[PDB]
């Protein structure tokens, strides 16, 4: 009776966000599909027991498996070691798997009809293709304790020479300091794979850089994405009457403020992280936002909810408070996740599946049965009443409802 | 020029920015104001024939006057190193004035009550402190040929164990790699100035850092923070009923999108340069903004327009076609630095003169003469006419009635 969807890794995560994933999982996705299903537990205390090597295992499934779906996780700081009485400050999960897997992040509103935006002109998506290799996610950061020299120093292969920079000489007291690094292949991946969403959409392009602060360093990512659009891109622009232009990143974000939007927008690893925060916010919520990183293989993907584990309101949930905290993103990470496993395997009835649960999400909400988040871009957050939203568990309840309506209409259907 | 002013460092700069910049003196500042004025062009052509130069003599002389105001400048690329057939791609001369300088760069828009925002919730105002040293505009960045590792050395002064840290092994061909560094007085300093701020002003401080991600690096502004706020600000905070909260930038962004506005923002280097023009932007023009260099001696003080030099009209203007670019910034830079040298001097004709000027300023756009963008601010762009703007100059000119009225007026 249910649907063969094949083999997906599954990484479950932390606070509220590992709640609303279980019952995903329970009412929206375990009802109707059967997968091959390996599942990594990244919660913090899983990740702490094994030394972190969950997460690493949890990269490799992704590679062998092509398809995966993961929760948001907590990156511990001091305060988390305190709390969960962690052995070591963990790295970020998300910062191991991409760095493992490569490719860009591309991230997208998700637009309701009824929700008003923050920012009045985006009356079209913008798509952001954040590079998901290098710069401050794999970097080596330390405090300088006193006085003393910082160099960087670059050694090749054969030994045969060195390159030594200076950093900083710390005449009195100290610091932090820091080296970072991206590599040219990685950043030749992330050129095509915006060119190649560009002409997809048939929407322009454009590239944010600092490269007149950082020369060398961003003048890269420029040189390349200029060099590999003039030899391999730009007839098939111009042939769609759209354009690629880098831009600094400060005439950029204040460009994608004022715009009407339609446009996709490659970032640099950090600029992605951000912008696309103020992106999601901008469109009126981070829970209305998806994300899937697009490995370079042309095969292999990772979706994810891009906003973190909602630590407030898993508070108020510790205490038994009813939440009302958006699922959507998280739905959409299995949906995205799904629709890729069925495109993988030609599996009609899987990508049927996939799509009916983002229609059904859209619809629901569009039919006035929401978060409060959203009930709040539609009132003011200071006049919202509890009669203007569902909690948590009440919406994913209606989508359920809805989801059990959209696919027994399927059934009873002449296309079937 | 009647009213004396006293000591100023004038900094001059590029492409549109330099004509307004002059427009401004000539028909604004000079009429009305004696200045002693220490003039030095950072035109790129100037930086180029004295090789950077006149940068460093121009910031030792803020030093050394207390004052100084800056028109915007070109930071040359390869493509303005071929443009102007420069020597070398110099940096960026507001890294230069920065890192001899040092402090807090405050910047806020400037909020005429008829200019419809992009951001629907911000009625009251957001105040970045960005820190001024460090980071990105201090960095040592370099190409990597070929396979090979990248490390990163510390040596002590004391003369023990040098520590070296792997950075990356290039396994298959090269990349880019980088040092940067911060310290922890100018991090102290930063904090200070952000505390007080907020006490000033009577406004919360939110700090943003990635420590989730450098432990080290980003720990260590929160952690100096926060230290700071317990032992020195905390119980002045609390009687003043606001608060000091360190967020994730992820998260702070998110909230600053969207809050009422009213807080302060202290942002790391990079991220106070970004969000500061994403929120000019968002109470609806680049060209209302004040930027104001704080130094840490609490006397020192650089006033600038926040963004660049304007290429686009400029190659307009170049053709002899007519532009409308919004000179509000480049005027405040004046009435900000000249307001700040009549702190210092006492003098109440100069302090008065420079509040008259921003008064000028609203004044006439709340009246409806403005530019172009922001007659698109109240009606969106495509429905903006000829008949809604006035051009550069003509705005410019608006501006001079207004004043000579108001000073005259004054007068009596
Ligand atoms: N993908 C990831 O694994 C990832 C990404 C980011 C952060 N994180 C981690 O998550 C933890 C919490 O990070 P944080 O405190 O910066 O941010 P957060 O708790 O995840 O979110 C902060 C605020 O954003 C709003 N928000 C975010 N998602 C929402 C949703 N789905 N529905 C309704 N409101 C939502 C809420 O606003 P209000 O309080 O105003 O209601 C929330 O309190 C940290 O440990 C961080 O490391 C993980
Ligand atoms: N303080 C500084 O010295 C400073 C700061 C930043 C950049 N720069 C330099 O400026 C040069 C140009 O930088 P860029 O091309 O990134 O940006 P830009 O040319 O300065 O500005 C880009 C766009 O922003 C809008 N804009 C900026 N100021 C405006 C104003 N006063 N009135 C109306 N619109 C305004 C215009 O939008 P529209 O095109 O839509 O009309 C303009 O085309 C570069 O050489 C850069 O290094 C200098
Ligand atoms: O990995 C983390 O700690 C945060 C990740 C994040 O903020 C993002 O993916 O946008
Ligand atoms: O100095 C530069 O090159 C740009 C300065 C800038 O963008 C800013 O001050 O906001
Ligand atoms: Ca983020
Ligand atoms: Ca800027």
């Amino acid at each position: 009776k249910k649907i063969s969807g094949g083999s997906v890794v599954e990484m479950q995560g932390d606070e509220m966000t590992r709640i609303i994933w279980e019952l995903i999982k329970e009412k929206l996705i375990f009802p109707y599909v059967e997968l091959d299903l390996h599942s990594y537990d990244l919660g913090i205390e899983n990740r702490d027991a094994t030394n972190d090597q969950v997460t690493k295992d949890a990269a490799e499934a992704i590679k062998k498996h092509n398809v995966g779906v993961k929760c948001a996780t907590i990156t511990p700081d001091e305060k988390r070691v305190e709390e969960f009485k962690l052995k070591q400050m963990w790295k970020s999960p998300n910062d191991t798997i991409r760095n493992i897997l490569g490719g860009t992040v591309f991230r997208e509103a998700i637009i309701c009809k009824n929700i008003p935006r923050l920012v009045s002109g985006w009356v079209k998506p913008i798509i952001i293709g954040r590079h998901a290799y290098g710069d401050q996610y794999r970097a080596t950061d330390f405090v300088v304790p006193g006085p003393g020299k910082v160099e960087i120093t670059y050694t090749p292969s054969d030994g045969t020479q060195k390159v030594t920079y200076l950093v900083h000489n710390f005449e009195e007291g100290g610091g932090v300091a820091m080296g970072m690094y991206n590599q040219d292949k990685s950043i030749e991946d992330f050129a095509h794979s915006s060119f190649q969403m560009a002409l997809s959409k048939g929407w322009p392009l454009y590239l944010s850089t600092k490269n007149t602060i950082l020369k060398k360093y961003d003048g890269r990512f420029k040189d390349i994405f200029q060099e590999i659009y003039d030899k391999q891109y730009k007839s098939q622009f111009e042939a769609q009457k759209i354009w690629y232009e880098h831009r600094l990143i400060d005439d950029m974000v204040a460009q994608a403020m004022k715009s009407e939007g339609g446009f996709i927008w490659a970032c640099k690893n950090y600029d992605g992280d951000v912008q696309s925060d103020s992106v999601a916010q901008g469109y009126g919520s981070l829970g209305m936002m998806t994300s899937v990183l697009v490995c370079p293989d042309g095969k292999t993907v990772e979706a994810e909810a891009a906003h973190g584990t909602v630590t407030r309101h898993y508070r108020m949930y510790q205490k038994g408070q009813e939440t009302s905290t958006n699922p959507i993103a998280s739905i959409f990470a299995w949906t995205r996740g799904l629709a890729h496993r069925a495109k993988l395997d030609n599996n009609k009835e899987l990508a049927f599946f996939a799509n009916a649960l983002e229609e059904v999400s859209i619809e629901t909400i569009e039919a006035g049965f929401m978060t409060k988040d959203l009930a709040a871009c539609i009132k003011g957050l200071p006049n919202v009443q509890r009669s203007d939203y569902l909690n948590t568990f009440e919406f994913m309840d209606k989508l359920g409802e809805n989801l059990k309506i959209k696919l027994a209409q399927a059934k009873l259907s002449l296309e079937h």
